[PDB]
């Protein structure tokens, strides 16, 4: 496999008195987005298929820093487990444009429609 | 006693400086809903009657992820303590459907009007 | 490790040799899926993985009120000792409906019917 | 002095990275509210006259459950060090409502105009 | 364990034998209600536990300007020693509606009158 | 060089799972503002030049203590780093104006248009 | 504890057996004011106790461009050694506006003219 | 300290003796940019700090379909070895541009071209 | 809640409606004895609580070279469903004497034999 | 804050028209000795301050089996009331011995006899 | 239930990476030795018989500050769970020799032979 | 394999500031001797093979709780690493007994000579 | 009065689980010894006089880094509450030797036989 | 990850066609062992993972002063590239005998010579 | 300078309620012994010098894992600061031979008589 | 940081200009070395850098009981102002020897007289 990307990114929505809003080392691939618990690779998270993913700029609306963006399955209510969207937190958008674009090359596009 | 479910639920307005908000492990059944410390319920923290309970979506506006959902007393100002509303936080709204779809099997149905 | 919730079930396929279909404790985590012969949980008939586990609607099955629903493994013929999949009933559709949405949490998808 | 209340309650406006928002342990009488670490009254925090204050509800509006009020001097534009008003935060409305009602026995009245 | 509130209040129905109503200093926490000789703390005449503890309005009582309300077992004839209630005044209307709402928040509830 | 100002400030947006929202310790002349770990100068966090910059109230809208402001370079998008601009939280709106004040001193002016 | 700001202020009414006015170094904090020949803080020329202080506008003062105001004990004659008031100049009126800021927030307030 | 990103790159101007124009997998931090051989991070070609580091868009280049970016220090000749800028190269223009953002980041600006 | 031992033990008293006496996967923790078909614990045959449980060296028994030991429930006849005492076997003697060392622990102790 | 001991002591100069030398429960810490009618600690008959007391054997007593010491205020005439000092005895000579060494403990020596 | 004792006590012999060295609050009657977490009585770790039961000064020998007793079983080698003796450390000799006081009115001798 | 025991010991002489002293889960067959981080057996942080280890009790000669053994390779100088022996720490003899039975089974016997 | 010494010395005989061996700040003078939580003696822990006080070198033979001494009343059995000695830990013998010099100049002479 | 030692060694075994025999420095850790051209790390040459690693003293070698040892991969033909086994040198014998010590610490063992 | 050996050594005897025994980074050359307070070298906490140094084994005689040497000046009573010799604490005696075997190279030899 | 000594010492060499050796309140740290007006420290009459001071024994000085030694830069001509050497005295040898260990601790050596 051909890694598009490595980096650290804050996931927004999957945090609460269990798992703590985190930030995970991701790899992102022309096939998976895999998150593991730091940038060693020794204990992986997650791994989610890229098929059907689409973008979307969370309701950064909040005043905060963080930036946050979205993947989502078209083809499906819920992207994994019982989650709508998996939302990804940044500190600039300069961050979350620089991530957008690395999801084109994986095939995950901004919203559709 | 018939439990209807057992589960994680954070209790989000009674928290502040002194317990901070928590996520407790609740038991409910046909007449009440208890909370301990954790799932060897070993401590109980409370067990409150599902006698003129309804339910009803909190301010979940604040752009959290949060989802929250709070039981009431139809027939009093306070469900319980000082408190107007039990306040009841998940993860997803599928979670808040989940025990929703629960609570009606225990009486404690939507909002009334 | 974190329970995401307990609560009875009847499982629908359990052999003649073993009075039918009873009802049984479940507890379902991330990582498994158990069922014990009650809720003080002192014996546990079973202890299922999570992995590779779906989710199907159960074509109505026998004539009676209960709701079914089964699992079974992706990757498999029997889903646990030589049953093919695991048929669930509740006596209404909201509570399939509430188990549903909890199997998602632990990663059990629907589909493959 | 004749004690009017003694209680704990939330510094909501004077917190940061310095000293966090913290619960302190009040004392009011009918010509000062002194606040204290804690019930102990050993370390003593502030001593502030009831001299020209009036009290206000705080934009309590962020969807939280802290309930605010606020004490502030209408002879001048800050009440304390550089501070406009004391914000003082509770956990229900009834709490604040309790604490105002005790204010009023120190000669601090709702907001004028 | 933490103290909700600190403050006087008249015991209106104590003997003729220990001087009739006196002013005593009240400290209410989620567990107790114990009053001392005064602020000092360094006599408590009673600690009484809120369990089974309710609040009624005392009918205006003694041709005075005092407000009373009143403490009682649910569960039992005495609420101490042989004493049926524990009748509370204050000289004001608004004071009694301050304690009345620290009383809910250990748990002390009206009605039963 | 001489110093215009030396004292604490919080930096508001750049903070995440990474280096938490902090306070450094600011040291401002008319050439640079640096800022390091503390009032002991011993590390080094940065030294950004005043040359291009303007001062503007940040998004204080959101229901919290925290006065901030924010520096810019009119010249660029980005003040340092990835950030559009480096904002700076305070305790009050005096210490805000305050500051306001010793940067005019250094060249810094309020937002030109 | 925590250091308010460090800046260099004029002491506008040293006597002429000492230079007369000179440029000091004064370091605030929410107990002091001390003053050092200059920013390497080798030699303190006092430290005085923000107890009792108060602060003044002074009547224009010399016939200059400096800005006045003045530290005074609201208790006693001298606010350090044989000086009655501690002097302070500015260039210019934001910089002595930006100074009353920072020592309101030591709990200095103005008046007493 | 922080990893900010991982990614392949295409180093366009290393001389003939050395195969050319060679893809090499980088890591990027606040303090320097390495590459290796590949994602196994077992032979790095090199360590390049982000002192004094600036970026120019390159001239084309090539008469190719990639797309051209270098490093250059500041304030000197070479930027390693007797190379004067480091040249990459990404075959699209998005994978440009979402490196600079990075770049920016550890604190490489662009300009100087 | 802190697991004292996990081993093989033989059931030596299972009826001979169930194989006769079994090979049985033990887990001993302050609390519970459990004990399951084999090591991947996957179907526990029960959860016997230490509570009043005493040990006792068994009469030989068979004709066997099984070693035995059995636990009782001081305060009633069976210890657990019909059974009185729970014998339990070991091919050799330090076997049986290392497993009494660690009921000691969980406080089975020996004696009323 | 440490409680030191919690025992029963027999106050041996209670005056006449209070039963006489009767039983109550003590609790000492290192600023306080409080005295209860029981126990249960729901009346507390006195709290006297560790402060300036000192420790004396008296001259034997009352012509009972009673071994007698007595607290006193060394900086005044009476230690509590209008008493001088606090008779205290116990069946048992080591009784005695016991409760001087915890005393000392809290800093009340012997002598001044 | 007469109360000869209640007091802190660090148990010296259990602890290890489980339970640490910890201190806990002991109840001593005539009957048996209790200890639980705190003084407030509210979670009890154990109850122990004084029967058969004698005290020994443990191996203070090694350099430190820590005065250890322990008591025994004489007609047992474990005196509870699978431990020799329970060792019971305090911070003087004194405080030893008080509690080994206290001791002999519960039946608890010194060391017999 | 078959597993002789699973359960806690402290490895105490492998530990420092890097990993301190610290308890791991173990689990004993007839040819291995694994250790993990917990009863999970998630992370495994050794293999240690029996083949030629003696056991023998170590320096527990310091007045500590601890009971201590040690395993060694009687062909080697270094068990494991650059370790001499593997010491095993344990709260009590009879644990120490316990586990000393339990390696006879796994051909690990006590010192040879 | 003349200080002697201010510094910082760790006390060794008075911890436990309740106050852990800390390390205070002394004031030495020519009749008094009083140690402070810090070196800005706002907490003061206690005052001990020197009055019959002597000097001794305590048990440092347990091989350790710190070097102890210890202070004692001539004319009695205790220093201070029920302590024998005040054993007070420095770094090196040249710290205890610097020490020592300075009781010297108190009246604290060393040990007299 | 903790870092065993860092030193320089000289590979003996390096192909004609890359100087030959040089000194390269070492970074050893219990996972990996690199060598870098020199001690600023900027370039490293290889990563050898410490898996399979065994060790063995290469007989005496060429006709020098050099004492040699290699690495050798137990389960494989080459250790590293076309190698066989990586051949180390050290002028001396006891530096050659303080890296064994160290490569133990690695787990890499002599042997199979 | 040419680095004899990097590495982790904790300092034994500078350790108290001030600097906690530590472990830091040392860095050896033929002239000095730097430690730093981690491997990034970043913070230097001390280079002294090799001149008249010799190394010796310390009182490793308490029952510990820790293996220590020592370093020391022969033409001095202090290696540095008021510290007599500098003690180096390992994990095996293998560790310390290893690094005794260094030293020698930075002409540090066995303790010389 | 840390604060190694607080006393009073003379200096001897003060010029007759500013009434001779006068006593002043020194503290010393491992950085500087302070000198007051006096205890309070209201005025620091100067600081001096630790920085490659070094300690002389002053050839017995005046024709006093002055004891006199002194502190220079080894690498320049004055220690402070137009200095050479600041000479401090004491009146006893042993206060001397005592600075002295308080001198070497900070890093201030002996010799180069």
């Amino acid at each position: 496999i051909l890694v598009i990307r490595k980096g650290w990114l804050t996931i927004n929505n999957i945090g609460i008195m269990k798992g703590g809003s985190k930030e995970y080392w991701f790899v992102l691939t022309a096939e998976n987005l895999s998150w593991y618990k730091d940038d060693e690779e020794k204990e992986k998270k997650y791994m989610l298929s890229v098929d059907n993913l689409k973008l979307r700029d969370v309701e950064k609306g909040f005043m905060s820093s963080k930036h946050i963006f979205a993947l989502f399955n078209t083809e499906q209510r819920n992207v994994y487990k019982d989650y709508r969207q998996l939302e990804l937190a940044c500190e600039t958008q300069e961050e979350v444009d620089s991530w957008k674009a690395s999801f084109l090359r994986a095939g995950v596009y901004p919203e559709r429609v």
